[PDB]
């Protein structure tokens, strides 16, 4: 089975109630210490307002869940639990539930952010450099910590940008990564998902994201949003294969032992590898570099162990400027 090239053992050497979610039992706070007092976003799992300590009268978010089993819930609350603090890591502050209703909510700490369909048209090169640094400090601390977000995307990074800072939101697809483990491949968003969801690979890992996270770059530096544009799970790959070629595509399928659907394979068809150079214009040349085309390249590859890791994508010399301004301090 293939197993994650880095952090590979996190979960193994760490004691069992660490990543035993389904064991946690919550301790509940106080439903009536927090208010709501606007709405902030939507999402097929819960609704996000911005609320209100009403003790210590500091601003939240509070995370109104959805009806989902309980081992759902807790999934989340553990990880939120064990990556708390963390660089750039939403900050779960309390756990409440309406004593009437059963239902849950999350309360985080307060992130005052801008929509990325607001907010991406506007980014200059070195923010998009800064952010998407920020972006990766949170993914190597989560995976060092044994967990893959499972949902990279635009919608899930909350940036305050007068603030320049950035928040790695909504880990209510994350998961522990376990070396050897078949996962659910029904997980991220359409537009973000990686191969290996959309050829039924299940034995993925933390590089999941990296794939994620080169869509969102891909998007924001052609200002093309979503870069891959498909309309149901099957279209999503052949999105996918028609700038990365089917090439690359077929020696993966050989390599892991998968085959496509007949339907599927119908789909995808036969096609070369685009260069990333064909996607510059005039509007979007200012973004594109050499070097980030080289560091979307080494993002966005079919065979899952040969994307960039967090580490070495935040040593690439795309971020040797962003390095620098944060090694001065
Ligand atoms: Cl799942
Ligand atoms: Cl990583």
């Amino acid at each position: 089975m293939s197993k994650a090239r880095v952090y590979t053992e996190v979960n193994v050497i760490r004691p069992k109630d660490y990543w035993d979610y389904e064991s946690l039992i919550v301790q509940w706070g106080e439903q009536d210490d927090y208010e709501v007092v606007r709405k902030v976003g939507r999402g097929k799992y819960s609704e996000v307002f911005e609320g209100i300590n009403v003790n210590s009268k500091e601003k939240c978010i509070i995370k109104i869940l959805k009806p989902v089993k309980k081992k759902k819930i807790r999934r989340e609350i553990k990880i939120l639990q064990n990556l708390c603090g963390g660089p750039n890591i939403v900050k779960l502050l309390d756990v409440v539930r309406d004593q009437h209703s059963k239902t849950p909510s999350l309360i985080f700490e307060y992130v005052n952010s801008t929509d990325f369909k607001v907010l991406y048209p506007t980014l200059t090169d070195y923010d998009i450099r800064y952010y998407i640094y920020e972006l990766l400090k949170a993914l190597d601390f989560c995976h060092s910590q044994g967990i893959m977000h499972r949902d990279v995307k635009p919608h899930n990074v909350m940036i305050d940008h007068e603030l320049r800072k950035l928040r790695l939101i909504d880990w209510g697809l994350a998961e522990f990564y376990h070396p050897g483990k078949e996962y659910n491949v029904r997980v991220a968003s359409r537009y973000f998902k990686g191969p290996e969801l959309l050829v039924d690979l299940q034995d993925y890992d933390y590089s999941l994201d990296m794939w994620s996270l080169g869509c969102m770059f891909a998007g924001m530096i052609f200002r093309k949003e979503p870069f891959f544009y498909g309309h149901d799970n099957q279209d999503q790959l052949v999105k996918i294969a028609k700038v990365l070629g089917t090439d690359e595509l077929n020696a993966y399928l050989n390599k892991y032992q998968l085959e496509l659907d007949p339907q599927l394979e119908a789909l995808v068809g036969r096609h070369s590898r685009k260069p990333w150079s064909k996607f510059i214009n005039a509007d979007n040349q200012h973004l594109v570099s050499p070097e980030a085309i080289d560091f979307l390249d080494k993002l966005l590859r079919y065979d899952h162990q040969d994307r960039l890791t967090a580490k070495e994508a935040m040593a690439h010399a795309y971020f040797a400027q962003v390095r620098a301004a944060e090694t001065s301090r």
